[PDB]
């Protein structure tokens, strides 16, 4: 029996250590990604044949994260499919790139069922393009922050400390509250996610920001390193009565991310029209497809 | 400066060397308890000065369990109530037993506010009584056992085994069809504590037991110790259609919970009215009262 284990704060090492030197760049290899979601899936972790794998429960539905790490694939997956049967449910794995996909094909030809899901793929971004905003491509957003410097001259960027969390929590809950996001699906799991991060802010390795204008805070954002040349924002939040308080706070926070991190992950759309727009409209250089994998 | 850290099944060893050795009797301190219900708490612990200490946020409320160990009481305390100002929440402290509630006011008179709600007293029986049924006060459930048997009496109890959880997981999946637990909170709650006690069911240290009726499962019931006196009863679900279900099953499961464990610990009513006239219909010895403590200002 594989000994899967409860993923936990004191597994950040254990995981970084596989992920990091990855070439993966999927934002639900995130380590505050994983931990902050384990209430929604009971999540679990094993290293197996040197590859990290991930277990999660999605109701009736069991699913596996594509194997993190270089060795022998086959052996892995033999071990996977036994776990599955023994948890007797079709074997399923999530967040197969399309490297991936070609790599499980090539070792049990036909073998597997793969969809997709636009509303499940990621946007990447360079980071030298959110940091700067050069060029024609990002003309409007350089004057969405210029108009917001206009309007809001004595705004303030902070970076997030333990000593700033509560009211950040506080205020992401008035600002839902407003917008009424009791009412749209998931905002509630959303919320969970949300607070577990923030309370263990420093020990998951969250780095993050802060805009304040007119001596409130109007906006947040954190994120963190997913491999070694892609950084994940994974929340950013803002008061919506302040105009351009998302592309401020986007840019300060790009500007604090360390320049070894070539890429930016934020995540994705969920389908969700408006989202789509938004997320296309800073000029994603990858939009990172993830099928789901299953044993035909 | 407490390194707190998420509860997990790998802990079994490190929580159940506090919690056996304890008098402390509450289902709250059962280790598949802990484990199963840090989806909705995400819970935390850590030892400390001797001590074994809980962090738990329950909603927007920031709560500790009493310490669990003999020590310095009073400088653990000072530690937590430190905690909670880092976490800018005033401390207050569950699971406080009336016996723990004396032992608080003796170090700190006067310092607390204590709170009770019967609604999560938790009902003590003694095995004795629940694997025997004997004496007039039970003649009732020697009754629903009898017309079972006379009903059924060719019906299957089993322990749960590896090969068995699925048949508990289709119970529980038709058990909330029925009750709406996708839209009970409550129910909605204890799904997901009974999937992730009944996934992880061998390495929590669970037993439980399965009743089969015409070849199919009718009921299941699980729970391990509490402490070295105490076992605790879970979780306990039949199909409402078979008459004396529930009776056959909490018999069947009491005469294999081990002689050691004097008490057996069904846990709380939740101040739902059928469940608390169910939970006294089998006449416990002891209702236990658990108190939150909260510190008056600071
Ligand atoms: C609606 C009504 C039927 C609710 O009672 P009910 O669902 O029949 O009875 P309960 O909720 O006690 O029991 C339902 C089941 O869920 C269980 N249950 C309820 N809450 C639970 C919880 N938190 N955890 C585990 N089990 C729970 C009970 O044990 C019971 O199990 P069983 O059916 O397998 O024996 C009620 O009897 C009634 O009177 N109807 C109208 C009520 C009304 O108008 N209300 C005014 C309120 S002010």
């Amino acid at each position: 029996m594989i000994p899967f284990k409860d993923i936990t704060l004191a597994d950040r090492d254990t995981i970084t250590a596989f992920t990091m030197k990855s070439d993966r760049r999927n934002c639900d290899l995130s380590f505050s990604n994983l931990c902050s979601w384990r209430f929604l899936y009971d999540t679990q972790f094993a290293v197996i044949d040197d590859f990290l794998v991930f277990k999660f429960w999605a109701g009736e539905q069991l699913a596996y994260m594509m194997p993190v790490g270089n060795g022998d694939l086959k052996a892995v997956l033999r071990k996977l499919i036994e776990d599955a049967d023994k948890e007797k449910h079709n074997f399923c794995m999530l967040g197969v790139c399309s490297n991936m996909r070609a790599d499980l094909e090539a070792i049990l030809p036909e073998r597997f069922i793969f969809t997709e899901d636009r509303a499940y793929a990621d946007y990447i971004y360079l980071r030298s393009d959110l940091a700067t905003l050069k060029g024609k491509k990002f003309q409007a957003k350089r004057n969405h922050i210029n108009r917001f410097r206009n309007t809001y001259p004595d705004y303030e960027y902070t970076p997030i400390t333990p000593d700033r969390i509560q009211e950040c929590l506080d205020l992401e809950a008035e600002w839902c509250k407003v917008n009424n996001c009791d009412q749209q699906e998931g905002t509630g799991n959303e919320r969970r996610a949300l607070i577990y991060a923030l309370h263990n802010f420093e020990a998951l390795g969250l780095t993050g920001g802060i805009l304040h204008v007119n001596g409130k805070i109007v906006a947040f954002t954190f994120g963190m390193p997913i491999n070694h040349e892609t950084f994940g924002v994974h929340v950013e939040k803002a008061d919506t009565s302040i105009d351009g308080a998302y592309a401020m706070i986007n840019y300060e926070f790009a500007n604090r991310i360390p320049e070894q991190y070539i890429y930016i992950n934020r995540e994705e759309d969920l389908g969700i029209e408006g989202l789509r727009k938004a997320k296309l409209s800073y000029q994603p250089v990858t939009i990172l497809e993830k099928y789901m994998a299953c044993l035909k």
